[PDB]
């Protein structure tokens, strides 16, 4: 465009050229051509719009091709150009640029380093145009300004004067009834405030003494009823904190009318179906939502907007109760819709508001009036509901036992009814254990069910029902312990009879409860062999609206203080001969071949590769006839899962089921796994090079929770498994990481390095010989990225080669190397040039200064080899200048630095941190975290208390 330029630096001899460029659709010549371009058409100013009404329209596409390689020096000019220009002329075209310029989400992260010099004015572009707000301005204005507050490095604190109160000022008008103006606002008040929650306490407090009367007025639609949950959530504490001191209960009225003002009329279409809760004890981490019997389902991501309402109203109404029965007086409301609502919700409120005997036999009377419905739910939830009930120490009070007899034999009466019969297994499941009821007394409702396995037996054979057996065969062999092993026998049939994988009416409407391990553990007690390994906690993946909540609960604790508140085989014989039938029962299908039907099948051989090497004892010729058989059966879906389009996730569904059974990869247990079951690991080996073929035909989030998304899931396990299969086959590479998967890492396309910052931690931090390029490569690999103006400021990017380094924080911690170079050259870029830069966020400096903590635990001179200042140093220069959720985590940790010392040195090292904590006497956002890291050394170290406690007494 050399002389095409020349047109635009005339009033049509350079009109032209800006048009033909829109037929096309370094840049720094163009713009800053097409700028004065700009300049000349702004001296035009009704017959002289149409050069800038259009002029911008280049200024929003100009830049499509560049703002990928656009650089830093580049945007400041066109920041001071934008702010400038317009010091509507062009504004709805103006407006349109910074959308199609921080939507590469880079933008907003290189803008706010150095000073965020190009974040501040940005800010204040936007800032200025809502307060004069053409509603197609703002919903532009306001998605940028809202692009720019979600980056995790944004200094909002140095802007927070008037921007909190910018947003809610747009929201202060109850009009314009819904859509992104409520959209890209209500996701800012979040991701805004979430980070001023910890910080500036005499902000919020007086902030959500507003929005609540905004929250009581509002209710694809659910596009916003995600944020209110997501705002309810990251405030539930503050809502803890005005009731406890007149206006605000004079709105949490409303507030939490609604939430009885909107259940109403949603009886039909979704609430809570009791098939998105699930009743077993696999081993799943604390993380987990649990109501104190159930649990939400592993890896079910629709199903979160129900409890989320549910969960916040049981825990802001167990507030206004306490602080200020109005509950119950929901509970005798006549409504059905304002019953059934109420009818789930007591597990919730159970967990903490603990009613005493005015509360408790008040409750328990109607519900037994209640759970001799007919209806399906009700007769369901209102039996989980008194199990609830049922786990307190304030519940063995026996004027009310009665009840817990009333309906007991209403389940044993229960147990036969198609639609009502799960929820009625929870309830003498948990009247069972919570022990209200002599073993004798309870033994014949036992002793005929284990015995009868037809008449009021467990009509479905499900997670609840097998557990629910369990303890009844654990009974029956509990007093009667003498030929006890007919006890099983009439289970074990019971439960094949029962056990329908190849059905269409139990396989498709209770094939998504029964899993593998709630059934086999039943069996893995007959023949007193061995329960399944499950030692780590489930890993799995959740949706936003939970995974939001990951990055509060961290730091509650905090926030809850600025707030001041023969005899072996004689069934085995029995189970290989029983089992066959099934085999061939599935095996009928072997080449018949929707999409839930093939789970069925897909559940059943992890039950057979968990049984086949235990149903092999015996050689009857069925020994061998078993495992020669049910692989027959999973080769035929592995060329139904290779073959089918990948937009019903078939591929996923073999996954998500097969992953709860992957051991923890260090090897000293993944041999005692081969072992024990090949049968397993074949299906692994088998379905590894069934996995390669889709693989023969960018970032979703950057905090750090990408290793929840769904996304991860697909790729961490993904290689967790093609590890295990390239192990079986050939022992040779057991104890140290194998050689095609370190070949294979590097084969990575960059956000598949991202989203696997959770595996390689699995494996690299076990004791290991890696090969020589190896540790190298990923480390030279995790250079390469991590310098790139794309993953330069990404607290992914950031967290994840400080998350390499310290696995590796010996091999080059020892020598001179070729790779013990490497990470000093990497070692200076993080604490000389990514530190001070701003160009790391909270999440980044918590996993950088967990490293230095590692370091003096290690070498404690690394930097003094160098020519850095101190490892020692450089950790408290963080502590001083951080974000909140940095400085909490270190109190924590650093109890730990005075451990690396002999006892005569603390009181010099106090001095050192002393000399770092917040000081400052009008700011008690601050204060307040000095006598928090005080009282962590008292406590945890007693040759510190006496400086401690005389330091906690000056303030």
């Amino acid at each position: 465009f050399k002389e095409i330029e020349s047109h635009l630096v005339s009033a049509t001899a350079r009109k032209d050229a800006v048009e033909a460029l829109i037929a096309y659709f370094a840049y720094h010549r163009l713009f800053e051509a097409l700028f004065r371009c700009t300049l000349i058409e702004k001296e035009a100013y009704a017959a002289a719009a149409a050069r800038l009404e259009r002029c911008p329209e280049a200024l929003r596409l100009a830049v499509r091709h560049g703002v990928t390689t656009i650089r830093r020096k580049t945007a400041r000019a066109i920041i001071d150009h934008i702010v400038q220009v317009l010091p509507m002329p062009l504004l709805a075209g103006y407006v349109k640029v910074l959308y199609e310029f921080l939507d590469n989400p880079a933008s907003a992260e290189n803008i706010a380093a150095l000073s965020g010099e190009g974040w501040e004015v940005c800010v204040d572009f936007c800032i200025d145009v809502l307060s004069r707000f053409g509603t197609h301005v703002a919903v532009d204005v306001l998605s940028c300004l809202y692009m720019l507050c979600i980056a995790h490095n944004a200094p909002i604190q140095r802007k927070a004067d008037r921007l909190p109160h910018v947003v809610i000022q747009l929201l202060q008008l109850r009009q314009m009834k819904i859509g992104e103006l409520q959209k890209m606002a209500f996701a800012t008040f979040n991701i805004v405030f979430q980070r001023m929650q910890a910080e500036d306490v005499a902000l919020c407090k007086t902030l959500v003494k507003q929005v609540v009367p905004l929250l009581s007025h509002w209710w694809m639609l659910n596009s916003i009823r995600d944020e209110m949950l997501k705002t309810l959530y990251g405030t539930r504490l503050y809502i803890q904190a005005l009731l406890r001191e007149e206006s605000f209960p004079q709105d949490v009225e409303e507030l939490l009318d609604t939430l009885w003002c909107d259940y109403s009329r949603r009886e039909e279409r979704a609430r809570l179906q009791l098939d998105d809760i699930t009743f077993t004890n696999m081993l799943l981490p604390p993380d987990h939502p649990r109501t104190g019997i159930f649990s939400l389902r592993p890896h079910h991501t629709a199903g979160e907007q129900n409890w989320a309402l549910l969960e916040n109203l049981a825990i802001l109404e167990a507030a206004y109760s306490k602080h200020g029965n109005r509950v119950h007086q929901k509970l005798h409301s006549l409504d059905p819709a304002v019953r059934l609502s109420a009818l789930q919700l007591i597990p919730f409120l159970t967990r903490h508001k603990k009613p005493s005997l005015e509360d408790v036999a008040e409750t328990l009377e109607d519900l037994s009036k209640h759970v001799t419905a007919k209806q399906a739910i009700v007769a369901s939830w209102a039996m989980l509901a008194c199990s609830s009930l049922a786990i307190h120490e304030v519940s063995r009070h026996p004027s009310l036992s009665s009840s817990w007899k009333q309906l007991w034999q209403l389940a044993v009466r229960s147990l036969s009814l198609p639609p009502i019969s799960r929820a009625s297994c929870v309830l003498l499941n948990s009247i069972l254990k919570a022990n209200l009821i002599p073993r004798h007394e309870l033994a014949d409702d036992i002793n005929q069910i284990v015995t009868t396995a037809d008449i009021s037996g467990p009509a479905i054979l499900v997670d609840a029902s097998l557990g629910l057996m369990l303890n009844l065969l654990r009974f029956r062999n509990n007093m009667f312990p003498n030929a006890s092993q007919a006890t099983s026998n009439h289970i074990i049939r019971w439960v094949f009879v029962r056990w329908s994988p190849a059905e269409l009416t139990y396989a498709s409407l209770h094939g998504t409860h029964a899993t593998p391990y709630d059934l086999v553990n039943l069996l893995r007690a007959c023949y007193g062999i061995s329960p399944l390994v499950m030692a780590q906690p489930l890993r799995l993946f959740n949706g936003p609206i939970v995974l939001h909540w990951k990055e509060q609960a961290e730091m509650e604790p905090f926030i809850r203080y600025l707030l001041l508140l023969a005899g072996s085989n004689a069934s085995r014989r029995l189970a290989l001969e029983l089992f066959y039938p099934k085999v061939e029962e599935l095996q009928e299908l072997a080449e018949s071949w929707s999409m839930e039907r093939l789970r069925s099948m897909v559940l059943a051989c992890l039950t057979g590769a968990l049984l086949l090497p235990d149903l092999v004892n015996i050689n009857s010729s069925l020994s061998r006839d078993l495992e020669s058989a049910v692989f027959s059966i999973v080769d035929a879906t592995l060329k139904v899962i290779l073959n089918s389009p990948p937009s019903e996730n078939l591929f996923g569904m073999i996954l998500a089921s097969s992953a709860p059974y992957i051991p923890h990869l260090i090897e000293p247990e993944l041999i005692a796994l081969k072992r024990e079951r090949p049968h397993l690991l074949k299906f692994f080996g088998k379905l590894s090079e069934a996995l390669y073929e889709r693989s023969r035909r960018t970032l979703p989030r950057r905090d750090i929770l990408l290793s929840y998304t769904p996304e991860a899931f697909y790729l961490e396990t993904s290689l967790r498994i093609h590890f295990l299969d390239i192990i079986r086959l050939n022992d040779g590479e057991i104890g140290r990481i194998p050689e095609p998967i370190i070949n294979q890492l590097a084969g990575l396309s960059g956000e598949q390095f991202l989203c696997c910052r959770e595996f390689m931690r699995e494996i690299f931090t076990s004791d290991a010989i890696v090969p020589l390029g190896g540790a190298t490569t990923i480390l030279e690999t995790a250079g390469h990225i991590v310098s790139r103006y794309e993953y330069a400021c990404c607290e992914v990017a950031l967290c994840n080669c400080i998350d390499i380094m310290d696995s590796f924080i010996n091999l080059w911690t020892d020598n001179h190397f070729d790779i013990a170079e490497m990470a000093g050259d990497l070692y200076h870029y993080l604490v000389k040039q990514s530190l001070p830069n701003n160009s790391m966020s909270a999440a980044a400096q918590i996993r950088l200064a967990s490293l230095l903590l590692h370091l003096l635990e290690v070498k404690s001179e690394y930097a003094s080899n160098l020519g850095l200042p101190s490892s020692q140093s450089t950790l408290l220069k963080i502590l001083q200048d951080g974000p909140m959720k940095l400085k909490h985590y270190i109190g924590l940790e650093i109890p730990k630095l005075f451990g690396l010392y002999v006892l005569k040195t603390h009181d010099d090292i106090f001095v050192d941190v002393l000399e770092h904590l917040p000081s400052d006497p009008d700011v008690v956002e601050g204060l307040a975290f000095r006598l928090f890291v005080l009282a962590e050394l008292a406590c945890r170290w007693p040759t510190l208390l006496r400086r401690s406690i005389y330091h906690t007494f000056e303030i």
